[PDB]
RNA sequence: UUUUUU
């Protein structure tokens, strides 16, 4: 399916991306890790565990092909 | 049923859409493809994996019949 | 059950619909079609695939049965 | 349980609601019935239908009881 | 182990006095008469309100729980 | 005898390790709105954040970001 | 707690 190949994709790769969340705040840095209802999102120093559900948009800075 | 039908046929005809982003904000772009949680939208060579549940709307370009 | 019922007595009476969503915002067509999970809304040539998780209400320009 | 137990209570007893919605919007009126999803919402010639995702609070006009 | 049910019926039957946030930034204080999957009821005098869970973000007791 | 399987759940790994290490956490909610504490407890849908004498028991669905106080692993 | 009620 096409979520968790983009978002490994993303990982293995270490593609940086911009997140956008519902509420409007934005963050962006690299995905480590992700499961069904997370993602943990480093930018070098800080970590943010994401819940999927307030995620409204993921940008990678390169073009990822599958 | 309806939902698929109708990414699809966007998807296959690449027609372009508008997005209405549950939290106003919009984009415009190509489906290229998606699963039951995401959309992968795309327009001048740039990407979104935007999930379902941030979406409002979807507004075709062009009429689509099914 | 209630929602399909609605939803189907909307479509094949032709009966326009305002369509508030979550948001804020507005719309107002015909129910062309719908599914589990969204709703095709037209007027004129414009169709909107509106998702149902981000519809408020429902009110019809007519009275339902 | 308590959800229908609750509903069907003010649907029989034709309680009047206030009922509270997600965006801040506020509908009052009677609940001519409910299934899974959503609310079914009347008053004068008026025809609300609700969906339970967009309802915040139900406040009736009326202690309710069992 | 249900952390969330656990903590609701504490506050049920201690009769403590609640804040509950809402997602869209109201709030409201009462008592938890009683609640299942979906819904919560908070009662205050003879007021009733039947609370969406799915619009609480917090639910902040006055008194500790254990 | 070996165990048996898994699979990676980072969510319940990333909450208990705050949880038992007791690491402060910037909690942000989906309405903008935010709070610290230190995760005493949760479960499939909710956390119970404690903050000096509040105690506060969010849901899940509410939460946009957690931000430790400190790096994890 | 990732597309119609935690």
């Amino acid at each position: 399916n096409l979520q968790d190949r983009f978002l490994n994709h993303l990982r293995v790769n270490k593609i940086e991306v911009k997140v956008y969340l519902v509420n409007g705040f934005q963050t962006k840095g690299f995905i480590r890790s992700f499961d069904s209802y997370t993602v943990l999102l480093e930018s070098g120093n800080q970590q943010s565990l994401i819940y999927k559900h307030a995620i409204s948009t993921i940008i990678p800075s390169s073009y990822v092909m599958l």
